[PDB]
């Protein structure tokens, strides 16, 4: 099954992604094919898939930017029916906004079927131009048709996945936990993570003993990421991944504070030095407290 | 012995405090008697006492605002010698900036003696007017003279004192620790703590599931306090007290995040709700992680 998560949805045949035109949160806003830059935040192309309680393999798809939902217009089974962004709710009973998502065929990409119409999300004619029409179209679960095949590029981790990554890291010991009970976390490309840091006021903040110390840079970074996420995205029910770790030597004579992020494959924790913007794998010693 | 700490130094005879004129960090800035508002931050009247390694009962006194030190002018033993703020260092060997601080007589207030001149810090003539001269003056360790008697109103806690207060609180369990190894923390009057919150952007920040959740308000408050301290004070080697606690129900079905502060007697932890600015004693349940 597709996991609950944030996905960048990329067409199997041509390198277009599912784009919400200009990220508008207006009802009736077209969802179109559009190019993307990998390992960046693609602002109008991020989709939060929420699983529907007791409908198997079926999700709402909320655009992160707009906070509006992928909507098959008036639920029509007609080939060429518009797919738009439309106001909604995560666990709606509106089938215009319910999508059964299952693997093709190739066993790797998915098909996206409207729960009501039973038609599939189609990049019409496999058109790779920017703003190319996306519509509901007749199709089958097992056919090879690339217009209806989409890679679900997982952009997020669950609390469980986050814990497991921290659990396999040699530098995080003692207590480590996420605040959110079963959260979904957008893992930022380092490019984006660095952007936030650059605009945070930390680069030009001076380290000062006790009064503006390592713990403060780490905290300040995490707040900057908190604020950025809230200000940048209209969707709710997800968080931005940014850990804080607080550590001490074997000798209680040196302390360290770091932020941490995740590799793009979501397997490994990487540390971030909020004073100068460095990424680090080996910081040894460890922490007594890590949260995200 | 006087403990290392931040003190508001109030004359025993009249209600004047040791004031650094206009908080200027200019060498030669007069230190004068001046009125104060209790349970507020008195901006020019806060003094960080640092103990001198291997000189008993002897401290530097650094004004928090200016980052300059109480200085007896050219070290003169002459009655009426000026006491000024002057650039320096915490563990300086300059006796103009070294002060032996010991209890009077009344067993409660202290006398402040220049280590070099052996004369005492004197509110000249017990003059309670604002801007009244403070000078070095002949005196004795045991005399009753109120001009040379000063209450050291402790404004701060050590890491040890902070731990002990958290240790006696029924709502803080699991891991709790301060980042700084033997830190000195200014405990804010709630009035000041509330001011920071009011100007932090939190009052008008909207709670949003996961993306701007309780952990984020708590973190954001702590960063606001971090920034306020750095921006407000020129002295180093001290921190502002503001804890963060992260908690969960017995049932893993409800989470809470709070900040915490200390009572003015430094004995008890009080929780702060960063969403709406509330102060709370009983939050039960507890935390799994608390830091400051
Ligand atoms: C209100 C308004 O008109 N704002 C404009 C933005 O919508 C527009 O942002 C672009 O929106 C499109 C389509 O909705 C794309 O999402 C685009 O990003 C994508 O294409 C880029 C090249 O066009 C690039 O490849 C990105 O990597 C990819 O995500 C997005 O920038 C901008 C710029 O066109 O103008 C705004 O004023
Ligand atoms: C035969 C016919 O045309 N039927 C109409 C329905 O399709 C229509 O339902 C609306 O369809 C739109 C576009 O597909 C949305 O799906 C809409 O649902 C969402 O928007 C509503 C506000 O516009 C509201 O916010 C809902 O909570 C949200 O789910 C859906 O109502 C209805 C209603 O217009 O009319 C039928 O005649
Ligand atoms: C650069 C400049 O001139 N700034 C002025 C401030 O210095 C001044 O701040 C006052 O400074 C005095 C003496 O240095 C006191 O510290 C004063 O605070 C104290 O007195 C207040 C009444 O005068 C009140 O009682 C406070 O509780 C007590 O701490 C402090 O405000 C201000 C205001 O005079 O003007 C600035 O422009
Ligand atoms: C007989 C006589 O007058 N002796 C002079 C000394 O008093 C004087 O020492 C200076 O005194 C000032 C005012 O008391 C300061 O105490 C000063 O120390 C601090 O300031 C220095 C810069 O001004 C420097 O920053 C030091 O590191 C710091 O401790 C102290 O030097 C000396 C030097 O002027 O001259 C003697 O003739």
């Amino acid at each position: 099954s597709l996991r609950r998560g944030i996905y960048h949805i990329e067409n199997a045949g041509v390198p277009s992604a599912i784009d919400l035109k200009d990220g508008s949160s207006s009802d009736g806003t077209p969802i179109v094919g559009w190019q993307f830059t990998p390992d960046t935040i693609n602002w109008h192309q991020l989709w939060l898939a929420e699983p529907i309680p007791n409908v198997a393999d079926t999700f709402t798809l909320c655009n992160l930017f707009s906070g509006t939902y992928m909507d098959l217009y008036n639920g029509s089974s007609e080939a060429g029916t518009a797919v738009n962004g439309w106001q909604g709710t995560a666990f709606t009973t509106n089938p215009h906004q319910l999508w059964t998502i299952k693997k093709s065929s190739d066993g790797t990409s998915y098909k996206i079927q409207n729960y009501g119409s039973k038609t599939f999300v189609d990049l019409v004619n496999g058109d790779s131009s920017d703003g190319a029409k996306i519509a509901g179209w007749t199709g089958t679960w097992d056919e090879g048709n690339p217009h209806q095949k989409w890679y679900f590029n997982r952009m997020s981790v669950s609390s469980a996945e986050a814990q497991a990554a921290i659990a396999r890291n040699p530098h995080i010991h003692g207590t480590y936990r996420g605040y959110i009970l079963d959260g979904e976390y957008l893992v930022l490309p380092n490019a984006t993570f660095t952007q936030i840091w650059k605009d945070s006021g930390l680069p030009g903040s001076k380290w000062r003993e006790q009064i503006y110390d390592c713990d403060d840079f780490a905290i300040a970074m995490k707040a900057a990421v908190g604020k950025w996420g809230a200000d940048s995205w209209k969707a709710n029910g997800f968080a931005i991944f940014c850990g804080v770790m607080l550590g001490v030597n074997k000798a209680g004579d040196a302390a360290h504070a770091y932020n941490f992020t995740l590799t793009k494959d979501h397997a490994d924790i990487v540390f971030f030095e909020p004073q100068n913007g460095g990424y680090l794998n080996d910081i040894g010693y460890d922490s007594y407290m890590a949260f995200y």
